[PDB]
């Protein structure tokens, strides 16, 4: 990959965008989605966005990729929807392998 660890599977967390329409595209469809995320360690950084802008990438980038090739089509939607779970995922797991740098 180049040097990325798929950290957790998020437990259907139920969250929401701020929407409507995005947030039920997620409760209908992430059985299907990735609901984990691929991350380096933060012993290489400080900042949860900057982490996070890499870590829902590869995630993203990984998933696309394969779960293409297994059979699927996402769209800049399912994109957005995504984006969004693995972001605060990715953002949330910086907060638990913080907790782990530290660890408390």
């Amino acid at each position: 990959l180049g040097g990325y660890m798929l950290g957790s599977a998020m437990s259907r967390p139920m969250m929401h965008f701020g929407n409507d329409w995005e947030d039920r595209y997620y409760r209908e469809n992430m059985n299907r989605y990735p609901n984990q995320v691929y991350y380096r360690p933060v012993d290489q950084y400080n900042n949860q966005n900057n982490f996070v802008h890499d870590c829902v990438n590869i995630t993203i980038k990984q998933h696309t990729v394969t779960t293409t090739t297994k059979g699927e089509n996402f769209t800049e939607t399912d994109i957005k929807i995504m984006e969004r779970v693995v972001e605060q995922m990715c953002t949330t797991q910086y907060q638990k392998e913080s907790q782990a740098y530290y660890d408390g």
